[PDB]
C-alpha cells in the first residue's frame, strides 16, 4: 500500500478534480471512481476505496457527503484531499 496523507490538486477548466465522492451509509466517506484525463488521475495518489478524512488542513468529522462535496466544489483553483489507504480483499 501507498502510505495515508494529502495530495493538492489544482481543479480543471471544468472546476473538477476528477473524483467521485459516495458513502455515508446509515459515517465515513470514500473516494468512488477517479476519472480518466482529470487532475486526480493525471496525479495518481488516489484511489477508488480511499477514506476521505480532511478536506483543505480541515476534519470532515460530523460532515455529510453532500457537505463535503460542496466544500471540494467551493473551492478555487486547488484543493487538499486528506486520504487514508485501507486493506480491501479481492473475492
Amino acid at each position: 500500500s501507498m502510505v495515508p496523507g494529502k495530495v493538492t490538486l489544482q481543479k480543471d477548466a471544468q472546476n473538477l478534480i476528477g473524483i467521485s465522492i459516495g458513502g455515508g451509509a446509515q459515517p465515513c466517506l470514500y473516494i468512488v471512481q477517479v476519472f480518466d484525463n482529470t487532475p486526480a488521475a493525471l496525479d495518481g495518489t488516489v484511489a477508488a476505496g480511499d477514506e476521505i478524512t480532511g478536506v483543505n488542513g480541515r476534519s470532515i468529522k460530523g460532515k455529510t457527503k453532500v457537505e463535503v462535496a460542496k466544500m471540494i466544489q467551493e473551492v478555487k483553483g486547488e484543493v487538499t484531499i486528506h486520504y487514508n489507504k485501507l486493506q480491501y480483499y479481492k473475492v
